[PDB]
């Protein structure tokens, strides 16, 4: 009794699953609060922890990382939910603690680890109001090394005529993801700005939670993994594509929904992006 979350269907992933493209052999690093590797609906391939006080990357004391990982790769079996790319090798890069916050050094150290270990895709469902020379350098170095870097735009809403997109999503190298609901309308919390690239489902998203549980969360943090998962599906069909060709295909085959200041290029359609 396996349920497919609306969001997985909304970006058209099941169409690729049926063709045999499920993200096999693609390494996706979920840079977050850790992932509960004991979840029956997840298979964590590796990981590392950069939080000084939480040395086990496979222990998610928050719940954020496990939910985010489940959107990316919850297994295709007869239990729980289904992920966007269920055959992806999932890596837990724990940079946030039990309180859901982390220090930039920890996050940057996590991005660095991801580059060194050849992650194909990096998902950052995190972000702050300020950036740094070191934060830009890390995400720029990952993209130069062929990694697809996806990040949550932020949950700051609108503000006059200002961009409310956070970092690292604000850097040109990072694909910034905003959130939409089931009806393709922008979630009122979703950050806006000319830095927004794509939109993905982000309201009441059902996924995995520590302790063999399932729960729904809302935020651009939930939108982001739909796009990191999409990137993995596309690489399983076209492993020769560079990170640049993966991003172009994603941005260029979206379903146009309003002005780009609010919706980026629109809703991703991985069926059209995978070719
Ligand atoms: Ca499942
Ligand atoms: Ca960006």
């Amino acid at each position: 009794a396996q349920s497919v979350p609306y969001g997985v269907s909304q970006i058209k992933a099941p169409a690729l699953h049926s063709q045999g493209y499920t993200g096999s052999n693609v390494k996706v690093a979920v840079i977050d609060s850790g992932i509960d590797s004991s979840h029956p609906d997840l298979k964590v391939a590796g990981g590392a922890s950069f939080v000084p006080s939480e040395t086990n990357p496979f222990q998610d004391n928050n719940s954020h990382g496990t939910h985010v990982a489940g959107t990316v790769a919850a297994l295709d079996n007869s239990i729980g939910v289904l992920g966007v790319a269920p055959s992806a090798s999932l890596y837990a890069v724990k940079v946030l603690g039990a309180d859901g916050s982390g220090q930039y050094s920890w996050i940057i150290n996590g991005i660095e680890w991801a580059i060194a270990n050849n992650m194909d895709v990096i998902n950052m469902s995190l972000g702050g109001p300020s950036g740094s020379a070191a934060l830009k350098a890390a995400v720029d170095k990952a993209v130069a090394s062929g990694v697809v870097v996806v990040a949550a735009a932020g949950n700051e809403g609108t503000s006059g005529s200002s961009s409310t997109v956070g970092y690292p999503a604000k850097y040109p190298s990072v694909i910034a993801v905003g959130a939409v609901d089931s009806s393709n309308q922008r979630a009122s919390f979703s950050s806006v700005g000319p830095e927004l690239d794509v939109m993905a489902p982000g309201v009441s998203i059902c996924s995995t939670l520590p302790g063999n549980k399932y729960g729904a969360y809302s935020g651009t943090s939930m939108a982001s993994p739909h796009v990191a998962g999409a990137a993995a599906l596309i690489l399983s069909k076209h492993p020769n594509w560079t990170n640049t060709q993966v991003r172009s295909s994603l941005e260029n085959t979206t379903t146009y929904l309003g002005d780009s200041f609010y919706y980026g290029k629109g809703l991703i359609n991985v069926q059209a992006a995978a070719q």
